[PDB]
DNA sequence: TTTTTTTT
């Protein structure tokens, strides 16, 4: 913005930064906080680095819904590191797992920009370290006290590698301007070891709900600044279980709209995975996509009706009671206007996940002559989508989402140990621009 | 007990 004149943090953060591409086989990783003002230095990092003259950039982010408000920031344009590492789902039997089928040739790239590098686990890290030649130099920029990379599999503590791996140098972000920051103070106190609080200034800031009258108070609160409005889009309710999410839409659509019902037309919801189309020709199917994970979405056509699967190899049909949803793009992306098989029923789901394991079981082992008839199992199953009511969102889910005012649900929270539940009240508390509610 | 991403 004004070239050089920053915060000390970012001014010295800058000078590093273009050090370790003018020599050599170094790396940066920044932290900013959150009030660090990070993302303007990110985007000065860039406008500054095009200037220069220098062709080599690549802006990569960690996800779909990241590289959008990535690519949105700088102007420039940018993918998945899964795209830049070439990253391609591999199908096995029953599964389906991600590797890297060939690494990209990146002749092309002298500087590798990461954004929100708190997401990276190591499987991924690993590939991204063995992948840029010395030539390039990654630059990342994140923030430690968000939400820890989700590996199941792998029991530690276990921040990004970004934070950890030797190669890595990383300056940090100094504090900004203070100014009137009801809520920025609180989460920094979080990110300090303090649990949520209560700090008001001039009618807007952090407030918490207690006493024996604790969900009432919370919840009569939220109806009443909330109310009928069908936007919601500014108001997030967040929780770290999804058992907690889900008991929320519930209560919270039921009243707002007044239903017993499971979608209701003109409804916004969000897809929890990315939505495919998929055309066959020559026999090979190729796939675009409709729907990235996460795009929301306005529900048009919404009516419950049955389908009867099957797969060839396994005997009779199975019905399975699901939702048609015919919808549409909700927003500022390409618009698709399409239809989705939805299944809730928890009846209904064992069902089918039944059938998906008979089939799977059948072609795990098949000798009827051939080989398997896979291709019944996945467009079978791919038949059906996931999504999720727009009101409230998981922790984890609400990263990078910015709302007028955020509500926070911590009861619970407590099924998360303490470094990573103060990473969510962290990333709970700084979805907030203007008030943060807690109970 | 709990959270979850990703491709031409």
């Amino acid at each position: 913005m004004t070239f050089d004149d920053l915060t000390e943090g970012q001014k010295n953060a800058f000078n590093i930064v273009m050090k370790a591409i003018k020599e050599k086989k170094h790396h940066v990783t920044i932290n900013g906080p959150a009030g660090t003002g990070a993302t303007t230095l990110t985007k000065f990092i860039i406008e500054a680095l095009i200037s220069t003259g220098e062709t080599g950039i690549i802006l990569a982010a960690p996800t779909h819904a990241a590289k959008k408000i990535l690519s949105k920031l700088s102007g420039k344009e940018a993918s998945t590191i899964h795209s830049i590492l070439k990253i391609n789902p591999v199908t096995y039997e029953e599964n389906v797992l991600f590797e890297q089928k060939e690494v990209p040739d990146l002749a092309k790239c002298r500087v590798l920009i990461c954004d929100e590098v708190s997401m990276y686990d190591r499987k991924l890290f690993k590939i991204l370290l063995s992948t840029i030649p010395p030539w390039c130099t990654i630059i990342g920029i994140g923030d430690n006290k968000q939400i820890r990379p989700v590996d199941p599999g792998e029991n530690t503590a276990y921040i990004s590698p970004f934070f950890t791996h030797k190669d890595f140098y990383q300056c940090e972000l100094t504090e900004v301007k203070r100014s009137n920051a009801p809520i920025i103070d609180v989460a920094t106190d979080v990110r300090n070891g303090k649990w949520i609080y209560d700090k008001v200034v001039d009618g807007h800031g952090v407030r918490g709900f207690t006493g024996d009258t604790a969900l009432r108070d919370f919840m009569v609160n939220y109806f009443s600044i909330v109310k009928s409005l069908d936007d919601l889009f500014e108001n997030r309710v967040m929780a770290f279980t999804n058992k907690s999410v889900d008991k929320l839409n519930s209560i919270i659509r039921k009243k707002i709209f007044e239903t017993d019902k499971d979608f209701i037309v003109g409804e916004i919801i969000v897809m929890q995975e990315p939505l495919f189309k998929t055309y066959k020709i020559d026999g090979k199917p190729v796939s675009e996509i409709i729907f990235n994970n996460g795009q929301l979405v306005r529900i048009i056509e919404a009516e419950y009706t049955s389908t009867f699967v099957k797969a060839r190899g396994v005997p009779g049909e199975y019905l399975i009671r699901h939702w048609d949803l015919t919808v549409e793009t909700y927003g500022d992306d390409e618009y698709y206007r399409e239809k989705i098989k939805i299944i809730s029923s928890d009846e209904e789901l064992y069902k089918f996940n039944l059938f998906l394991g008979k089939t799977a079981e059948t072609y795990k082992n098949w000798n009827k002559g051939g080989k398997a008839p896979w291709s019944d199992f996945w467009d079978a199953k791919s038949q059906f989508s996931k999504v999720k009511a727009l009101p409230a969102s998981t922790f984890h889910k609400a990263q990078g989402m910015s709302v007028d005012r955020a509500f926070i649900y911590t009861p619970c929270i407590h099924y998360a140990d303490v470094e990573l539940a103060q990473q969510l009240l962290y990333v709970g508390v700084t979805r907030g621009r203007y008030d943060v509610f807690y109970v």
